[PDB]
């Protein structure tokens, strides 16, 4: 198959991947990093994060699959010693789905709709000033927002930054969307719901600004200045990432890995 | 069709009972609390908790309703000035249906496994003690919790007590349970999670005593000391419960009304 | 001067107990477990909290000190090969004071009004039904609280039971007490802070019954079932605790040790 | 006395002003905004917030009042209706003082340390990349900190940015300062202590930089950015604010007025 290897940058993940070429090339495989169907990212989970966004227009057409050289990633879960033995079955496997979050941004007249793929989550801050939006669910409104911002996560993506906002650790076969909030004022009169909210497929989560329409959105790691923005839907993607699977690692003892002990 | 119709026992649903028992008559309906195919409750959502685990073993065969007499309730959620028109529409609708939470408790020699199902949550203390469990998820050692219990919320109930300890309000047409702390010991030696834990269907949760085999168990309202425990399973119901449906009144919308504002 | 030595229980413990009178037999220092000076606990925290309400009405004339013979504790805070360069220094010291927690439980007519101190916290919850109770400071209606119940802490217990419930860790030089909500029911008709309220020397918070007035009050490990309660008073003792101090152990670094790492 | 008043800038601030001022022309009461005595805010905290930085220099000299032309505020807390029989007690007053955060910014070579006073609080952010500082607390390294930054709270400002941060409320009778976290990593390698700090004074709490020496530093409403940073340090600070006191509004009740109910 056609396949590519994406690296770290650091010289333990560049040779890592120097010797898996040379493994793959034992094999009848060929390296292609424009239309490849295997995709192997060597180094964190801000590498698989590039890796994805890298090639997120092929989403149907690849498998992807994650080496960590540092601490155990939720994306990259093997060691880098199971290279070897990763070569060969490679060669010769199922596949697994986990769910994706679809940012889309509405602006003024002369700026085009722009939509965004995420695999961790989407947040939305202030540009200086006060945040203050109108939450919107399918189009009943539920809220006035003020505070810092919130985060809409994926389910894999509810081990990342929606942990640290106290949000839930959801598993990633139940496709869903979870919007968290991040510093909320609440008093008298400013209400906000407090608690995490989790959205089936087919909710649109819909934020309208209500003074200042300037933000900082940020997908996964990028994190971009909108102006003049007039709505921010997000939703359950219908695309969905594939991971080519070669043994069983529950999510669940990832979690537990990760965060109580290994 | 065949109904039954429970009071919250005071002056203001007795009346209430008694006026749309005579609207039915009516019609063609026929009182019978024992197999009932409407079940209407009157009261709030305590009323409404009753009326279901009093008709728990035919589900499948009964459609529910609930009338708030006082606040709104996330069950009983049609006011009292909707019952003539809702005796009408009875008598001549739709049905939704919520997921449910099966509790099984295993014990030595001596005791029968008994098994519990939930609508809101269940969750499982101490008795005396310090509450020490071992957290086993799909026959995988997650953690040792220490602290105050747990809490196994189903998706509807994550507005009630699950809401209360930091848990997701979730969508309940997601068929899930949510896992929540109550006051984890958390230091160099004692590791908990903290985050909450949402369970997609056919994942098992299990409790295993590591100590004191006494626990109190509650399951909604009612909570039993269950001694000689060897095993707390939790998992989403095969069951499911229904409502009649005679409105759009959407969950979204009950939050907002319940928590923010009506 | 007059000591005694009280201890866990198991043969570590005893054994370390007997080594330290034996040094303590070639100085001048004579065992005595009625009118001590010097009061030694051999164990973990809740072994230092027993020899505490041993002799709680002579607190002006004892200095404690803590040896833990399992991990780290907060009040036991000396490591078993510290005994006998311990018991030397103890023969031939400063003194560091820490505050604490006054307890006052009143009834109706048939009881007479009890106190307690607590060297860690004092905890209120309900007694099988719903636990709602209106939380006066200084005669001011503050609130009305519902859900499992409330703590009230002291400086130094704020990283046991308090830290559990979100509560702050405070230096324990403040002169103050923490309390904490447990499980707080908040929606639209329900209100409560939320936040861990601290409370200066000489403000007094006073719980007041609204409908059960069936309560049990945890004083430190201690948990007491109380009966037609008319009103739970907090308030900072006018009595301290005094520690025996040999060496440098700043508090911040024991929360250090017991909390990120040793 | 010497006086002066600032406003919102709004109509109904600036003919209140206008009012008042003429109301003070009819008693011995000279309008100064250089050296004034009696520092008149009108508007909201906001408006106050900057009539204190306007005049830190002479906090010694000056005593503050605050009008709420909007909801109440924790500092503007007396009605507009007031202002008259203000007017009146003003001329003929006991005082009340609450304390102060000082922060410290050192820098490189080029740079000279500066330093500021918050009222309500204090905090770092960094500039674009991730956050990362070790904590040090009395020259003890305590922890080290990942996430989205940290908050160092006074006492009256507990209310304000520390609440939405689950700080705990402190009475501004206690000379103190609250750290707060904001979303904090914590997984199996990186660990902070999650809870709340409250230190007294005399506590030096300084940030020190790992890898990038980029901050925002916000004191109150101002937010810099701070480039080359080698140390950021919280201590209570000695210079304290004063309030003139016209009637009991206490603190407490300003706190349920605000939150629970008025
Ligand atoms: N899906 C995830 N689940 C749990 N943790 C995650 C996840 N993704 C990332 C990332 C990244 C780079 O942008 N991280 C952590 C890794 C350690 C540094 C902080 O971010
Ligand atoms: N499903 C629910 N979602 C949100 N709130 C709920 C739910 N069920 C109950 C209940 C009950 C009686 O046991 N409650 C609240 C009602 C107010 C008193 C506290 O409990
Ligand atoms: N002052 C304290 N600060 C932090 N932790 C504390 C404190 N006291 C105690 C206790 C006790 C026995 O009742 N503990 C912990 C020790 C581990 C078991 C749970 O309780
Ligand atoms: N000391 C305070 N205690 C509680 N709340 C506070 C405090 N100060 C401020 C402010 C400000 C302007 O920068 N606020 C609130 C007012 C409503 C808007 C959000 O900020």
């Amino acid at each position: 198959m056609k396949y590519m290897i994406t690296s770290k940058g650091d010289e333990k993940s560049d040779l890592l991947r120097l010797n898996m070429i040379a493994g793959f090339g034992e094999y009848d495989m060929e390296y292609d990093d424009v239309e490849p169907e295997i995709v192997i990212s060597i180094g964190g989970d801000g590498t698989f994060l590039s890796a994805f966004h890298q090639y997120e227009e092929r989403l149907d057409e690849i498998a992807f699959i994650g080496i960590h050289t540092g601490h155990l990633g939720f994306y990259a879960d093997w060691r880098p010693a199971e290279a070897d033995k990763l070569v060969k079955l490679l060669a010769k496997y199922q596949k697994v789905s986990y769910p994706l979050l679809k940012t889309t941004v509405k602006y003024g007249i002369g700026k085009k709709e722009a939509t965004y793929l995420a695999l961790n989550e989407s947040t939305v801050k202030s540009s200086g000033g006060p945040f203050v939006v109108d939450v919107v669910i399918n189009d009943i409104h539920f809220e006035r927002f003020r505070g810092d911002g919130l985060c809409m996560s994926t389910p894999s993506g509810t081990t990342a930054y929606n942990k640290s906002l106290g949000g839930a650790l959801m598993h990633p076969s139940i496709e869903a969307m979870q919007l968290t909030e991040m510093a909320s004022i609440n008093n008298r009169v400013y209400r906000t719901i407090g608690s995490p909210l989790v959205f089936p497929k087919h909710h649109v989560v819909s934020l309208q600004p209500v003074n200042d329409k300037d933000f900082q959105i940020s997908v996964d790691h990028l994190s971009i200045l909108h102006r003049d923005v007039q709505e921010i839907r997000y939703e359950v993607s219908a695309k969905k990432i594939h991971f080519a699977r070669f043994r069983s690692f529950p999510f669940w003892r990832r979690v537990h890995d990760s965060f109580i002990e290994d």
